[PDB]
């Protein structure tokens, strides 16, 4: 019987994770869950799952849950405040948590769980994409289990061999038979549209943030961040492949030759379900892979010249965890400004570009350290804009 | 530094897993080697890995391999007949086994190597697909680890969980989290030949015993045969699907809704040196899949209308050992019938059924039983053949 902490429970993945727990009442238990400010739907799963806690963002929304709590009778106890959701994630008889807070404000909560040594289902990108060297050692020293919830890492952690799961961070690919880490992606919606053409894009042709991240790979290029601190991957033991079905949704490549591959339907109730009843499975409720009503798989090399946030997130890693906490910064900027028609589309990436040249700084060595460096290429970003409208 | 006897060591099988051996000569050392006739190849080996014996079918062979070995003054200690092969898979301080030996003549040695619990890379049809029933009881009592060499079932294996992986063909599928077990195939030359014009087609047009066997796809339902007893699936477990491009060796549902997938280049030095480092890895000296050069993947179900000898297979497998003892024997026949210009291709699957249905008899219990089934249905094939010349 595992019992579970979820943060970020009335999001997108949250609710997901309550519908495996949902499906699978015999084991898991919600212990704890922990949203923002949606108190709508809080009180719905806290009558539902019925968890010892429930934790919000602030004081007005925990007042007001601790009302609509109260008249439905529900015994639920309502806190409050980053510090009540790091409690969450360390609470003692708490087997699993799912961090799935995202943002900077994920990165204490998932942190605690760590140092208190839980097992991690991983659903957020500020996690390693901003604190990887801080987090990863927090792992070593607590060996606590992260098991990534992402579709692409869960796929490359599915087709990774035992040894370097048990120890992941910390165990050496090439010692256990591995080459390298089949990273994949759609490609985005722009993937046929001819180069000098990507200038006159706009944001109804992408139909939000993460589409636009689809669209310029920069969420690939935050996963091959991810997915060298994740696996321990050295930059020739990574590849990055276009597979625009992505019902592949990642592989690893071994000394032999063969190449191990996780497929299925888009439905992260799979990789959720994954996670969570590792070693072993449940049912997700997730339709089983048909592979008769397929579209044919076709593979293909990323042209660097149609997606660059892709190249800068690389060279960015090389660059250390600084630069890689200024361009998820500085790309949340330039999205955004593209998606308000501040910018044209081709701007988001000479835009992250500039906010990274022109930027010199010192590696983080902590989370405030890393969310400095955040505010500070944010407002490099907010400004470079401008420099444009 | 495992050490190991090759049955049939002279074959095909057997001269890439030399070829594995050859470049990690580090993890592996061969004690002994067993050939059919081929004294020629067989000095050559033995004068390269210099074995502590080899052996062959006959005496003949075997003081004129003895005189060869001589000269080149080769310690290698020549032995021969089927004593000396099952000898050779039971030595002392042989760790695996290479059980490529392929016909009836290769069911005692493997056996031997069993019940010795030895670690056996099969390689090799007839153990499953005859005394499927009698060797994995075997394995049960030996606890001798099978690791699969041929293609498909490697897939498969790579793609199942570390707990079925351990305890192979004693493990229970579903209480592991396994849905069904997915058996690819690519359907043979004749896949998109109509219907109405199969009868028609010739041994130029199938370019051989293998080739006809794809194209009646006789070879995948001996595959469905062996799946069933090696990875202790039901029949519910099991699914058929026509993989045209054949990148895409095998994979393994899940009850998440993951499918885990093998991928590779058709050379047979990755799965031989999978099941040789299992649990590590090697290099086989094999080139890295170019995902970039594929042809598009596509799957589609069988039409058993196309294939009736899956089809029969299939029952033939309900119908048990004695009726798949007798589907591989009859097909040798008529294949070969086939071949000569006897019948027409599509009396290979017609003789078959024939075959089956004009013989009733009782399940095998030895290794003789199965060799009587074998030669009663070879007669009732054998003489099927010449009702049609
Ligand atoms: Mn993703
Ligand atoms: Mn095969």
């Amino acid at each position: 019987m595992k019992q579970l902490t979820i943060l970020g429970s009335t999001g997108s993945i949250g609710c997901s994770t309550l519908d495996v727990v949902r499906h699978n009442p015999e084991h898991f238990r919600v212990v704890a869950l922990v949203a923002g400010k949606n108190v709508t739907r809080m009180v719905e799963q806290c009558l539902e799952f019925s968890p010892r806690y429930a934790v919000m963002d602030d004081e007005a929304s925990a007042k007001l849950l601790k009302t609509m709590l109260q008249q439905q009778g529900s015994r639920t106890e309502v806190l409050s405040g980053q510090q009540a959701a790091c409690d969450m994630a360390a609470l003692e008889d708490v087997d699993q948590v799912m961090a799935a807070i995202v943002g900077a404000a994920g990165l204490l909560p998932t942190l605690a769980a760590i140092r208190a040594g839980k097992t991690i289902l991983l659903a957020n990108k500020e996690s390693l994409v901003t604190c990887g060297r801080l987090f990863m050692d927090a792992v070593k020293q607590s060996k606590a289990q992260l098991l990534p919830v992402d579709s692409e890492h869960n796929a490359i952690f599915q087709s990774l061999p035992q040894p370097i799961q048990h120890n992941l961070g910390y165990a050496d690919l090439e010692q256990n038979g591995v080459v390298s880490i089949l990273l994949t992606g759609s490609g985005g919606p722009f993937r046929e549209t001819p180069l000098r053409d990507l200038a006159t894009m706009t944001p109804d042709q992408a139909c939000r943030k993460i589409s636009v991240d689809s669209a310029t790979m920069m969420n690939k290029g935050l996963e091959y961040i991810e997915a060298r601190w994740l696996f321990n991957a050295s930059a020739s033991q990574m590849e990055v492949l276009i597979h625009p079905q992505s019902v592949i949704h990642s592989m690893v490549r071994y000394q032999d030759g063969s190449v191990l591959a996780q497929l299925g339907e888009p439905d992260m109730r799979t990789p959720i379900a994954h996670t969570m009843a590792w070693p072993n499975r449940v049912n997700s409720g997730v339709k089983p892979l048909d592979f008769c009503k397929l579209s044919a798989l076709t593979f293909a090399a990323p042209d660097y010249d149609r997606y660059p946030c892709l190249k800068l997130a690389m060279e960015a890693f090389e660059q250390g965890q600084a630069a890689t906490t200024a361009l998820n910064a500085a790309n949340e900027i330039t999205v955004a400004a593209f998606l308000a028609q501040q910018i044209r589309f081709t701007d988001i990436a000479a835009l992250n570009l500039s906010v990274l040249e022109k930027m010199d700084m010192r590696e983080p060595q902590c989370v405030d350290d890393v969310l400095s460096v955040d505010a500070n290429a944010r407002e490099v970003a907010r400004k470079e804009v401008m420099r444009l409208a």
